[PDB]
């Protein structure tokens, strides 16, 4: 997360870190409770290519990673059929847990936005997760989850700012319809923050809009981050989760 | 270039090896002399982002990079309009020189196919350059100039081949009609060869089939080498360079 | 620390974390407390050559790393004048607080050996730090403070082994008098660990016998690991520690 | 080396490279030719462990390293007995080649000085190698033979030096009498230079005055070059070189 600060301990009951099998179960990705039995990540963060469910686990809220872990283990992974490279698109997936949670007042589900929700262009959002404080630079001990908000932009504006200092045509779409952008050049999601949440308060309650994709470094001008839109595939997701 | 052998002195006189400004001057990526003033080159080596021309530059063929440099500066970087990310497609782009180049027979520019040409399996192909000689194994020094044949395939059936162990759907399209794939798991090209010639004998006369563009890993099970298709662009390259 | 296991909350309350400050304040070194205003550390984590005593703090006591930090800073760095290299010798330091600490069950002093005690093999002994738990190996996080046990031989018999396998001449003492020498292939200190105390069991209390120096490698093969021997320099630390 | 420039080819002509088997035959030290059959160089670059002969070359004068090789093997390793470690001292070695070489103007010995000589402070002396251009910074392709002319240091006042900014007593020898030091803030030898010659012309005659062997970093303020004074060990390297 760049331009953030440490999460207050009340804050994102939600927040999930993604663990692979390695000398030590190692974070490479965020991930959202929707349900309790499913977590919501990035596609790109498990795929394209299939992965073995014995290597990865699960762990909830928590406010230093490695502290106090209590992995959980994945039943089966569930990766959008379209997807192949976030550029590309359809960079979602879904978890199933081996076991439905105990959600508490500390660790609960996020909710999906209704189909029809558009999260206006400047909506207060927030990001959050373990991922790098900038670019190349990673996230010290004792690992704190960091936050940010980030103003969401127009898609169209979006992908005008990336053709500007690119060869790319100006009819040629870099940020697509199923994506969602927000952030600008100090305030940012970064390097293991991919395949996290990104809530905003509405009406009064937090709706998850995006899920950390992609794009051009952290923070860098006229580069702001893409999001897979959440209710772009939100038959999608309904066809594994319940309500 | 992955499981060949260093090349004679006397073959391959269309290739280049383009250069970036940093302690050195550095190899980065591939490249072929179409015109005594053009150089064809992969459109992600130099894209999609517009770089400062003044911190690039081009050599000519050379038996061992950085041995004998007599660097060349550039005037212009043209990138398909249509190109992004390499995965998309349209990885190709043009060089020109501030200066003609006085071709020879140690140096000369390469023969481009006619827009009708197919490069069906079965045919002899080349591909050369200064690349790994495997995944994560640079080539050591004194770093000669490499060429390995490479087996060329049709594109359906690498593309069948690219959603083995994935789980991209079947009917979405990875190897895509502006390119083309060669190369097993002991023939390839690797990281360092972008850019770089694909070439086949058809008549006694070479042609530029392909820009080495991308691949999963080099020489990996199921993954062959993937390069522009140069008969696809061919309408384009004659936007720039005369006939 | 190589073979061990992490220790217990209620052992090893004089064991301390130095720290340089950067990105974060990063443990570099081992110590111990042998009074409420002095650490006992290896004189090469802090020299030969004199450094800012503002980039340095050290953090008493913690059962995990950068989890529980209370840093505390540092006004005097006393090296033994005699230090230059730890395989010379004379590897030994001082660091005196800028406030004494407040004494307790988890936290206290470590008992100094008395001139006579020669710690003979047999009797055993443990090393305690955060160092590597192998050759080229981090302490994974969440950084336990791990415990070994480790065998005490006799000078002679590990100055021989250093010979084995060596051009050093065979009457060249490798493994000085001031020195100590313990651990084996499975069980030793490793790089993270120097400065750290090296403690045995006696009369029912426990003894700072050496301070981790240095090895060729961790836990190899006729290389055991090698020791400030405490009892060597009880003058000069006490001409600066009180009694 | 630090400073200094490519050396003309007609210069140097006893100089030589110390390959190791990898991937390729790397450079990992400096060496000279001090007869037709024998290379002195460094201890520490071959020891103190044994090494297997098997796997060490000798690469006679080039002016780019790796681009002519002609790889000569080795069949004896003679390091001195009194070698443990560079600060230390007797930090020579001998090389001896499995042939004599046929010296021409090009590629011959360079002659060891009586032992009377003396090489006064403020003397003009040469060192050479393809080792690091700086601290932390190799020396790039096409890896020219380097050269810088140092000045010689008088012993007591390297030792002086050394003791500036450091812990170590004043009457501690830190800079032995086995060594010979000179260089500067601007000129001086680095990394991949060990091993290598330090040769001054005197009565109008090049005379090998040293060996490159180690230094707190290259061209730091008061951490002028060490080397190992040949005058000294002149015995023992003529109980096997023949006068
Ligand atoms: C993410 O941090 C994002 C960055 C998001 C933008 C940066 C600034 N604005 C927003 N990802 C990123 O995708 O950028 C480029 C690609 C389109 C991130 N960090 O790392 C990744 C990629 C990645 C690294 C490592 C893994 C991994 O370990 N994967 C697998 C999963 C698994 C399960 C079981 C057993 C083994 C494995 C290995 C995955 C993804 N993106
Ligand atoms: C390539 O080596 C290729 C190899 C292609 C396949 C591998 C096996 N079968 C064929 N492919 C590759 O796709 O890499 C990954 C991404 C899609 C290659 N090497 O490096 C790249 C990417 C790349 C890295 C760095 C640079 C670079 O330095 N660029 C610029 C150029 C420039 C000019 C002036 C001023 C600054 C710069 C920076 C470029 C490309 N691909
Ligand atoms: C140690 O781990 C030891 C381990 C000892 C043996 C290995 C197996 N058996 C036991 N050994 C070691 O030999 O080190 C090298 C040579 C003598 C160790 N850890 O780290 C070091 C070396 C070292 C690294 C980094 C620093 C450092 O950062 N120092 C300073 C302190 C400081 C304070 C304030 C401002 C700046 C600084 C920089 C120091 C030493 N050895
Ligand atoms: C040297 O460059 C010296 C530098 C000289 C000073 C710099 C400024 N004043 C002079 N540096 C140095 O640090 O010296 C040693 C003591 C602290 C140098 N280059 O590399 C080294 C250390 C070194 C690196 C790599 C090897 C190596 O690979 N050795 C062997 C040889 C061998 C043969 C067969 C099979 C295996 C091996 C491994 C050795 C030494 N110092």
């Amino acid at each position: 997360i760049v331009g953030g600060q440490e999460a207050p301990r009340s804050k994102w009951p939600w927040q999930v870190s993604l663990r692979v099998h390695g000398p030590y179960w190692m974070h490479f990705c965020g991930g959202s409770l929707i349900h309790p039995q499913w977590v919501l990540t990035a596609a790109h963060c498990v795929g394209p290519d299939v992965k073995d469910l014995a290597a990865l686990r699960v762990q909830l809220r928590e406010q230093h990673l490695y502290y106090q872990d209590q992995l959980l283990p994945v039943s089966r992974i569930i990766v959008h059929p379209q997807f192949y490279t976030a550029q590309i698109g359809a960079d979602i997936a879904l978890l199933e847990l081996e076991e439905p949670v105990k959600v508490s007042s500390h660790v609960h589900t996020v909710t999906l936005p209704p189909a029809s929700e558009t999260f206006p262009p400047g909506m207060p959002c927030w990001v959050t997760g373990w991922g790098d404080v900038d670019n190349d630079e990673r996230l010290p001990p004792p690992f704190p989850l960091k936050q940010v908000k980030v103003p969401i932009m127009e898609n169209h504006i979006c992908d005008a700012k990336y053709h500007l200092g690119a060869y790319t045509g100006d009819d040629v779409r870099i940020v697509r319809d199923d994506m969602l952008c927000a952030g600008n050049t100090r305030r940012d999601s970064c390097q293991g923050d991919s395949g996290g949440p990104l809530v905003c308060k509405v009406n009064g309650t937090w709706l998850q809009a995006g899920v950390v994709s992609w794009g051009e470094g952290c923070a860098q001008p006229n580069r702001p981050g893409i999001y897979t839109r959440v209710t772009y595939y939100l038959d999608w997701i309904h066809h594994y989760v319940p309500k």
